[PDB]
């Protein structure tokens, strides 16, 4: 089980003012380090934050987070169920600021919520280095969902303060699970007014090379993985389902040829984004299903699982192209959900 801390410093706070916090499982035999941001929508006005506090609380504040947590999927210490990182020291960061991990601002007699998703993070990061991490080799920010574009927004961040607090030597990585979407044409009739109101009511920041590309009120841009990714110089290895269910949702989808063509053109357009990603895993399933999942191990693309595609990705990134049967752009080209016969059931 993986325990929680609360932070240290006080003032980095859940929407509701009470204490950020962590939940740690170390590993003292391990020099890497998994920082997993959850995920969980986002709030982006007062009545819809008031909402989301009356029945999604612990999103919003830590004063009923358990003792423990268990890890699963990718946080699990057993390698049968993580062969990918089961030795690694493991940190699950809970999302209780309703921010996708971009905010910036604190509570006060003007703002009801406090949003520091951004502060959290670093935060997070400060404290560890106490406990550990400053001994890392490999700090892998990873996330799912909200946690997932979290990551992009926030992993070139957290490699930056690494190196202004003097630890040149940690390798800052990202992994970003299920939060690449497109801003793309709704089958019926958005989501983009609703970040740029959020990123408002938030004070949002957005990694400083994507913000400097789209300009002041239009810093939305940057929480679409395709636009985002190419301004990060960390490694990123992204994960997508073709045909993710928020991403369906959103596009108000839940079949006649209309419908079939919206689907087909869904996933070849999630395709052409992935195209110039060389870390990827992009099956072609319909799935809402994320990478703490226990059975996260079964699906596979092209024969090869996410935990070895993660794998080969570590020696991708060694100190010394292309490594046999050791594949890392992993991105189906079957059209339709659940042609993949590993898809999740
Ligand atoms: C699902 C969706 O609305 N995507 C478009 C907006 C968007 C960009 N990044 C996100 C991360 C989490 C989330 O809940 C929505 C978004
Ligand atoms: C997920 C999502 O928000 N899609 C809508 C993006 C969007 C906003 N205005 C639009 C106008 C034309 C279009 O093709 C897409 C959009
Ligand atoms: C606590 O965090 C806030 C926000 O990041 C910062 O301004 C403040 O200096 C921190 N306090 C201490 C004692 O480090």
């Amino acid at each position: 089980d993986l325990r929680l801390h609360l932070l240290l410093n006080t003032s980095v706070t859940c929407n509701d003012g009470s204490p950020a916090g962590y939940y740690l499982k170390e590993s003292r035999g391990s020099r890497r380090w998994l920082l997993f941001l959850e995920g969980g929508w986002y709030c982006f006005n007062r009545e819809n934050c008031d909402s989301r506090y009356d029945t999604m609380r612990r999103l919003m504040s830590s004063r009923d987070w358990p003792r423990t947590r268990t890890g699963t999927g990718i946080l699990s210490s057993q390698p049968e169920e993580n062969p990918y990182w089961w030795n690694a020291n493991m940190v699950f960061i809970p999302y209780c600021s309703s921010d996708v991990w971009s905010g910036a601002s604190s509570k006060s007699e003007k703002n009801e919520y406090a949003f520091m998703g951004a502060l959290i993070i670093q935060e997070v990061v400060r404290e560890l280095l106490g406990r550990g991490l400053s001994g890392a080799k490999v700090l892998l920010l990873a996330g799912s969902s909200a946690g997932g574009t979290g990551v992009l927004l926030n992993v070139d961040r957290v490699a930056e303060q690494l190196e202004k607090l003097g630890y040149p030597a940690i390798q800052v990585r990202g992994l970003a699970d299920s939060g690449w979407f497109l801003d793309n044409k709704q089958y019926r009739h958005a989501p983009t007014e609703a970040i740029r109101r959020g990123i408002r009511y938030w004070n949002g920041v957005v990694p400083e090379r994507c913000r400097r590309q789209f300009q002041e009120g239009e810093e939305w841009n940057c929480f679409f993985g395709y636009k985002v990714y190419p301004t990060l110089r960390s490694p990123v290895f992204v994960v997508q389902w073709l045909f993710d269910e928020a991403q369906l949702t959103v596009d108000n989808v839940h079949v006649q040829e209309g419908l079939r063509l919206y689907i087909q053109n869904l996933g070849r357009e999630l395709r052409h984004t992935l195209k110039d990603v060389p870390a990827s895993f992009a099956p072609a399933c319909l799935s809402h299903e994320i990478i703490i999942r226990s059975h996260w191990t079964d699906v596979q693309v092209k024969g090869t699982s996410l935990p070895r595609a993660l794998h080969c990705w570590d020696r991708s990134l060694h100190d010394s192209t292309p490594l046999k049967g050791c594949p890392v752009h992993l991105v189906d080209s079957c059209p339709w959900p659940h042609c993949n016969p590993s898809c999740p059931t």
